[PDB]
C-alpha cells in the first residue's frame, strides 16, 4: 500500500509508520532498525493487550487520557486499533468528559504538543504557519479558539486538547485519514483571570481581541486554509461563543465547506432523538410541544432543524415557529422582551413574561422537554410529575453533561413518572428496573454519533457547501437504525459499540443524494456508493511500506560485460 | 556551538535538539517549526517548574520514573537539567532502587526504546546491528547480559533498564555527553521461568544460551565494538552472573578498555570509606582485619583492591592477604574447605571450619565487619556488642541494599556500640542523635561516587587500559573530599549532592597521572588539566543550533549585475 | 512564497532549489552551504551571460544541446531563463531537429537521467514505479514508446530525449510548471538492429512486444497514471507508431485527459495557417480544393480539422469530405483502391487511380497543395508551374523537416509561382526578395505554437476532455495574432519570439469557452481569466525559499522567567 524514504531512527519517530514491535525481522533488517527494538515480534492483537493491562492498572481517567496521548504520538495505528477494540470504553476517555479535565490541565501536563496553533500575532503570515504541517493533504480540519470549551468557559489555548480528541473520533468512528486531518487552536488572547496569571500558561498572556481585527483574522485562516488545502477541505468550528459561532458560520457556510458541530451537530442528534421517539408516541411531530432550557447554541441549532423537520412534513415555518418555546437565566423567550439576540427574536411568541420553570412547564404544558443548559436538577420532583400528568408518554431530553450537570438522573425520571417517561440524556446512565420488573436502558445524545459520518460523507463525494437537509436528512438515517425493539427496551438511539455502522450508513446517504442531485465534485460516478465509502476509510491493519520486490526475465535482468 | 540541518516536524522529534517552548521566536521561524508549539516561551527554569510540578502529583516512585524517562525521549537537556537540579532526589529514581522495580515490569511498560539491543542470534553480524544506532561516535557502552540484576535475579531482556539509568548517571554524575553513550543488552535468553510464560515479554522466549557459543559471542561484540568506536571506547560490564564476570574481565581488561562496576566500582567506593574511617581510628590500613559477610562479586573485589592498598603501604602480597577473611553461604573460608573457587581459595587461610557468624566474629576478633550478602539483620545484637568489645571504634559497613536487605540499621547499630561505631551502608538511613547530644549522619557507600569520574577520567586522556590502581587512587580522592569536621560527624563520604565535583576532581587525578606516567593517547598535552576536563564535561545549558549569521563588507557582499 | 526543509550540501543537488552564485550571503548561511560556493553573487542576468558565452564557444548544435542539459540538471530556474531569453534560438536545440540527433546518440552520451522508465516487464507494477519519481503533483505527462520518432524512426527507449525536450517547451513556451511535469518512455523493445548489437544500448534489448501484450500494458499505464495523478492530469501521446497512434487516441479520449500532438497538434497549426492564407485569398475555406502529399497521422489529423472548420461554416459532413484528396506511397486515394485503412477510406472518393504526382495536381487543379510525406523536392518546377496557373494565389505547404526532406524551398517555390504563392514550411527558411522590391519572409508550422497553449488552458481550467474543437478554436486564435501587415510580408504566422503571447491567449479562449460552456472542473470561477492563467504560468525569476521571518510584539515575545 505504503511507500517511503524515510529509514533508520527517524522511521521510528514518526507515528504513522512506527509499528514497535509488529515490526517484523525482515522488515527492521530492510529498514536499517534491527538492534534498536527488543528481539520480540508482536502481533497487533498482543500490542493492544499491553496497552489495555497498562490502562486498567491506572487509576483516573485522566492517566488514562495520557496513557492513550502518548501511545497517538508513538503508534497511530496501534492507537486507532486499540480505541475501536472497545469504542464505548475509550471514547469518554480520549474525548468528552475528560478531554475537559485535560484541557484545564493542558498547560501543566503540556508535553508533546499535537495540532497547529495560529495566533492573531500572525496576522498576514498565516499561509506561512500551515507549512509548518508536515502533511500536505488536508481533509478535515476542526478548528477553536477556546473561549467556550463546552461547560468549562474560556480556557484559551489549553483548547487545544478539544480538536485532537474530536479529530481522534473522526477517525476511530468514521474511518477519516488521521494524517488528512488537522486540529487547529487560534489564540487571540484569553479572558481566564486564573491562565492570566498562571506563569505555566501555555498560551497567549493577553486579552481577547475583537471586532474587526479578530473578523479579519478569521477571513486570513479562511482563505489560507483554501487556497492550500481546496475549497474541498473541510473546515468545522468547535467551542467557540454564541455570538461569533452563528456569525462565522453564517458569514462562511455558503462559500467554505464548513460547519458548527455544537449547533449543526447537536441539532442532528437530538432530532435523531426524536423521531425514534415519535415511533413510541406514534403520533407526529405537528403534534409536539418542545420546552427548552437553555437557549445558547446547541438549543437554537436544535430547535432550527425541530422547524426543517416540520416543513418537511409540509408544515410551513411561521407555523412550525409556534410549536417551540424557550428559555434561558432571564426567563422564557417571550415578545418585546429586554435582552434578546436575533436567533432567539424567531422563537419570541407574545406571552407574559417568566422567570421559573417549574411555572413555565405548567403553563406551557409541552410534550417534549429539552435541557441544555447545564443546570443540575433543574428538572426538579415537581417537573417531572407535571410533565408525567400533561402527557402519557413525556419526552425528557437531559442532554447537559457531565452527570453532575444533568438536568436529572434516569432513576429520577423514570421513578416520578412512574416509568412512562422516553428518556434521553449526554451523561451516561446505568439502567432501571421498574417495580414491574420491566428494565429500561436510556441512551446517550452523543454527538458523535452525527459529525464523523456526516464529514466521511462530505468528503467522500467532495460536497462543496454543508446544508442544513445533510443534518436533518443525517437525523432520519441514525433513527432508522433503532429498532422497535430497542425502543420497547427504551433507547432512543442505536448501541455505541456500532457507531461505526452508522457513520458508514450516514455516509452513504450523503454519497448516494449527492450524486443524485448533483451536488458531488468527485468523479466518476462510482458503481457502488457503499464500496466506494469504504474504499476511503481508514483501516487500522498495519500497512505495508516495504519497497514492492519483483523479478525481470533473467535474459534481460543479467549484468551485461561484452 | 553546533549547526544541524534537520528541519522542521523531524526536528522536534530529535531529543537532542529538541527544546520545547524554550525554542525562541527566531529558532521557530528559521527552524520551520512555528506554529508547531504554543505561543509561549519559557526559558529553562521554568520548563523544570513545569516537570517537578506534574513530579509531585504522582503517588509512587514507578510513576516518578516513568515521567522522566518520557521526557529523557523528549528532551535531553531538559531531563539532565531536573537530574542535576537535586541530584540527591532524582538519582534513586532514574538508577537503583527504582530502576530495579522498573525492570521487573519492563515488558509490560514498554514504550520507547532506549539503548541498542543485540541477541546470540546476531552471531556474525553485531556489526550490522551496531550501525542502526544513529549515533556514530561512540564513547562509553555499559552492557549487562540480565542474568544477575543486583538483587533481583535473572530479568532477561528487561535488564535494559540498568545500562540506560546508568549512563543517565554517567552524565548526570560525571558530565559524559549523553549523545556518546551506549547502552547495551545482550539477550542470550533467560532462566525466569515467570518472563517464559509472560506472553508480554519482549526478550527472547528461550533458555539461556551457554559454553563456547556464549564466550565466541562476547569475543565478538568486543571486536565489533572496539572496531567501531576504537580501541578507546570505554566498554563497562554491568550485573553479569558471577563466574562470567571475572571471567571476561580478566580475559579483556588487558586489551579492550574495560571494568566491571559491580566489582572494580565497588571496590573503589568500599575501600575509600575505609580510607576516611582511618582518619577516625587514627592507625593504618595494615593495623586492621577485615572480615567479610559475603564472598561474591563484591566482596572479592573490595578484597582485592585492600591488598593493593596494603602493597602500597609496604607489605608484600602474602602477609597483607591474612587480614583478610571471608563467609559464604557455605560459611568460612579456609584452607581445605569444600565448594571454593579460584578467588576464594586466594584467600583461604589454614583454620578449622566455622559457619556460625556470631562465633566467626568472636574468633577472628575483626577490627572491620563489612556485609554484601543482602542478609538482612546479620548483624546481630550480639555481633555489634562484640565488635563494640573488640574495638574501641569498630567499623561497620552494612552495605546490602535495599533497606530490607541491610545488614543492620544506623539505629540499631549505633545504640547497641554506644555511639563508637564507624557506619556506613549501602541504603540511605535518617541521622540518629546519641544521648550525649552528638548526632550523626551515617553516608552512603554508593557505586555512583566513582564510575563517573572514572569514565570521564579514562575517556578524555585516551587511556587504553584501566588497572586496579585506577581505582585505589580513586578512593584516595573519594576520601579526601571528607573533611575532618565530616567525619566527627559520622560521614565516610562527601554529601551526594556535590558528585559533580567529586567526579571532576577524580577525572582531574586520572588524567594528571596518564599524563606524568605516559599512559594517556589524547595530545597534545593540555597545560591546565582541571579545565581541559571542564571543557569535556556536558552542560545543561541548550547548544546554540541555528546557523551563524554574520556580514560582509557591502563591496563584496552585494548582488553583481550587468553594468 | 516556498518554504523548503531541504538544507545544506543535499539542497545544492537540488535542480529546483538551487540557485549556483545567485544565493545572496544570508541565504547560503541560513541554508548552511555558506563555504561550497565561490565568494561572489550573481544576478541572473550574470549567471546568463556565463552560459551564453560557454555556449558560444561550441562547435556543434549536438554540444550546445548538451551544455543546456547540463544546465536543467544543475539549475532550473537558470535553464528555463536562458530558454526564454531567445526562444527562437534555443528551440530549435532542445527540442527539433536538435533533439531528433540527441536520441540518436542517447545511449552514448546517457549520463543525468531525466524522466521516468516504465517498461513491459513492469506490467502488473506500474503503480509502483510511479511512486519512485519525487513529484507527486503532476498535470502534464509527455510518454512515447520511441516506435516512430518523426524522420528518424525506431530508437527504442533512446526516444526519452522527446518527451524530455517537448516538456521544455511546455514550460518555456507555455509557462507550465516542470516540477509539475513527468516525461515517461514505455519500453516494450525495439525493431532497431543497429541499437540491438550496440553493446552501449540503455533500452531493453529484445524485440517489440505486439497485440494484447502491448494493449493491456497501455491500458495499465493510463490507469496507474489518473489513479496517481488524478483525471484531470494531462496525458499526452508523442512519436507512436501510425496504427497504434491512432487506435489509443479513439480508445482513450473521451475517458482520459489525453491527445496526441503528432496528429492533433500537427492539425491544428496546419489549419491555422490556412485561416491566415484565407486573409490573403480573400475567400473562404468552403472555396478550396485541398490535395495532400502524405496519408500518414500527420495528414489524416489536418484533413480530419479541416472538415470540423469546414463544418463549422455549414457544410454537412459529406460535402466537406469531397474537397479533400490524399496521396501516398502507393499514390492517389480513391474507392477502390488496394492497401486502404480506416481513416483513409473515409477520404477514398470515386475516382481513377493515380500516382504521378504532377498529373494528380492537373487533374484535381487544387487551391492548397500541403506537403507531409518527408520526400525532398517533391514540388516540382512544373508543380509549382501548374498550381500558380490553376490559382492566383496558391497556397504552398511544405510542412516536411528538415531542410533536406523539404518538398520545397521557399526560393524556388515563390520564383516559379512569380512571388504569388502563399507559402508556409515546418523547416525555417530565410527572408526571399522579389523582383518587385517587395521581400516576403515564409513562417514555420511549428507544433510548438499549439501544444504549450492548450496543455496550459486544458490544465487551468481543469478540463476533463480535449475536443477537436479546442483544436480548431485554438488554430483561429493563432491565425488572429496575425496582423495584416505580417501578411503581406507573407507571413502566416505570428513571429515565434512572442509564443509566449500567443500560449496565453490560447489558454486564455480554452478556460473562458470551457467555464461558459461548462465544462471547467475548477472552482471558484474566477472574475478576470487572463489574470487566473497568468497566475498558473511560469517564472523564470528565483523564488524565495527563506523561511518567512516577522516579529511580535515584545510583551508576548519575550522568554518568561521565574519572576
Amino acid at each position: 500500500r505504503r511507500h517511503t524514504h524515510q529509514r533508520g531512527y527517524l522511521l521510528t519517530r514518526n507515528p504513522h509508520l512506527n509499528k514497535d514491535l509488529a515490526f517484523t525481522l525482515e522488515e527492521r533488517q530492510q529498514l536499517n532498525i534491527h538492534g534498536l527494538l527488543p528481539p520480540s515480534f508482536n502481533s497487533q492483537e498482543i500490542q493492544v493487550l499491553r496497552v489495555v493491562k497498562n490502562f486498567e492498572h491506572l487509576n483516573s481517567d485522566f492517566d488514562r487520557y495520557l496513557l492513550l496521548m502518548d501511545l497517538q504520538d508513538r503508534n497511530e495505528k496501534l492507537f486507532y486499533r486499540v480505541l475501536t477494540s472497545d469504542i464505548e470504553k475509550f471514547m469518554p476517555i480520549v474525548y468528552t468528559p475528560t478531554v475537559g479535565l485535560a484541557c484545564q490541565q493542558y498547560s501543566l501536563v503540556f508535553r508533546k504538543p499535537r495540532g497547529l496553533f495560529i495566533t492573531i500575532h500572525d496576522r498576514g503570515h498565516i499561509a506561512s504557519v500551515l507549512n509548518a504541517w508536515p502533511e500536505d493533504v488536508i481533509k478535515a480540519i476542526v478548528v477553536t479558539d477556546g473561549e467556550r470549551i463546552l461547560g468549562l468557559g474560556d480556557l484559551g489555548c489549553n483548547g487545544m486538547g478539544i480538536p485532537v480528541g474530536k479529530l481522534a473520533l473522526y477517525t476511530a468512528c468514521g474511518g477519516m485519514n488521521p494524517q488528512e486531518c488537522l486540529p487547529v487552536i487560534l489564540d487571540v488572547g484569553t479572558e481566564n483571570e486564573e491562565l492570566l496569571k498562571d506563569p505555566l500558561y501555555i498560551g497567549l498572556r493577553q486579552r481577547r481581541v475583537r471586532g474587526s481585527e479578530y473578523d479579519d483574522f478569521l477571513d486570513e485562516f479562511m482563505e489560507a486554509v483554501s487556497s492550500k488545502y481546496g475549497m474541498n477541505c473541510l473546515i468545522q468550528f468547535e467551542d467557540f461563543a454564541n455570538v461569533n459561532a452563528f456569525r462565522l458560520l453564517n458569514k462562511y457556510r455558503n462559500q467554505y465547506c464548513t460547519f458548527n458541530d455544537d449547533i449543526q451537530g447537536t441539532a442532528s442528534v437530538a432530532v435523531a432523538g426524536l423521531l425514534a421517539a415519535l415511533r413510541i408516541t406514534k403520533n407526529k411531530l405537528s403534534d409536539q410541544t418542545i420546552l427548552f432550557q437553555g437557549a445558547g447554541e446547541a438549543a437554537l441549532g436544535i430547535a432550527h432543524l425541530i422547524v426543517m423537520a416540520l416543513e418537511k412534513e409540509g408544515l410551513p415555518k411561521e407555523k412550525a415557529i409556534k410549536k417551540i418555546w424557550l428559555v434561558d437565566s432571564k426567563g422564557l423567550i417571550v415578545k418585546g422582551r429586554a435582552s434578546l439576540t436575533q436567533e432567539k427574536e424567531k422563537f419570541a411568541h407574545e406571552h407574559e413574561e417568566m422567570k421559573n420553570l417549574e411555572a413555565i412547564v405548567q403553563e406551557i404544558k409541552p410534550t417534549a422537554l429539552i435541557g441544555v443548559a447545564a443546570i443540575g436538577g433543574a428538572f426538579s420532583e415537581q417537573i417531572l410529575k407535571d410533565m408525567a400528568a400533561f402527557n402519557e408518554r413525556p419526552i425528557i431530553f437531559a442532554l447537559s453533561n457531565p452527570t453532575s450537570k444533568a438536568e436529572c438522573s434516569a432513576e429520577q425520571c423514570y421513578k416520578i413518572t412512574k416509568g412512562r417517561a422516553i428518556f434521553a440524556s449526554g451523561s451516561p446512565f446505568d439502567p432501571v428496573t421498574l417495580p414491574n420488573g420491566q428494565t429500561l436502558y436510556p441512551g446517550q445524545g452523543n454527538n458523535s454519533y452525527v459529525f464523523p459520518g456526516v464529514a466521511l460523507g462530505v468528503v467522500a463525494c467532495g460536497l462543496r457547501q454543508i446544508t442544513d437537509n445533510i443534518f436533518l436528512t443525517t437525523a432520519e438515517v441514525i433513527a432508522q437504525q433503532v429498532s422497535d425493539k430497542h425502543l420497547e427496551e427504551g433507547r432512543l438511539y442505536p448501541p455505541l459499540n456500532t457507531i461505526r455502522d452508522v457513520s458508514l450508513k450516514i455516509a452513504e446517504k450523503i454519497v448516494k443524494d449527492a450524486y443524485q442531485e448533483k451536488t458531488a465534485t468527485v468523479y466518476p460516478e462510482p458503481q457502488n456508493k457503499e464500496a466506494f465509502v469504504r474504499s476511503q476509510m481508514y483501516s487500522t491493519d498495519y500497512d505495508q511500506i516495504l519497497p514492492d520486490c519483483y523479478s525481470w526475465p533473467e535474459e534481460v535482468q543479467k549484468i551485461q560485460t561484452k
